[PDB]
């Protein structure tokens, strides 16, 4: 059975944990320890193929733990997440991608840009800006809401489909 190692990265508070938990348990967690970094597993069928997803939900920033180094270099695909109502988290994306491009020693890494918290009013980051950024990286842009579950499966499944084109 094919396994896909995914790594969720992004600034603190953007919803990396909420997105993962939504995908794994189908519920929205309002408060999940911001410091807990762990991997979760899920068997699913994508485009007729039964596969296992090994997802690392990252936490600490500027830190380098043993489990993350491995998943960072062994990670096959990355979900780069920012929040639609957090301009700084969006501006921060550049750093996360430069980071991945180094560890992978390549600018062609399976990746999906994710604009989360799309259930919230008065966004400060326009879909257009994110589309522009994703286009410059040559990757897809998908908006999600860990709260309503909108786009969550699309985000993770599209990343699996990107790992497949590699
Ligand atoms: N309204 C809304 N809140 C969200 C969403 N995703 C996460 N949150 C909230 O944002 C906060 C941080 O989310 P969390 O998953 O812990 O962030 P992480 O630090 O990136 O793991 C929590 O209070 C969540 O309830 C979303 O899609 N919509
Ligand atoms: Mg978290
Ligand atoms: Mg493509």
């Amino acid at each position: 059975m094919t396994e896909y190692k995914l790594v969720v990265v992004g600034a603190g508070g953007v919803g990396k944990s909420a997105l993962t938990i939504q995908l794994i348990q189908n519920h929205f967690v309002d408060e999940y320890d911001p410091t807990i970094e762990d991997s979760y597993r899920k068997q699913v069928v994508i485009d007729g193929e039964t596969c296992l997803l090994d997802i690392l939900d990252t936490a600490a920033q500027e830190e380098y733990s043993a489990m993350r180094d491995q998943y960072m270099r062994t990670g096959e695909g990355f979900l780069c997440v920012f929040a639609i109502n957090n301009t700084k988290s969006f501006e921060d994306i550049h750093q996360y991608r430069e980071q991945i491009k180094r560890v992978k020693d390549s600018d062609d890494v399976p990746m999906v840009l994710v604009g989360n918290k799309c259930d919230l009013a008065a966004r400060t980051v326009e879909s257009r800006q994110a589309q522009d950024l994703a286009r410059s990286y040559g990757i897809p842009y998908i908006e999600t809401s860990a709260k309503t579950r909108q786009g969550v499966e699309d985000a993770f499944y599209t990343l699996v489909r990107e790992i497949r084109q590699h």
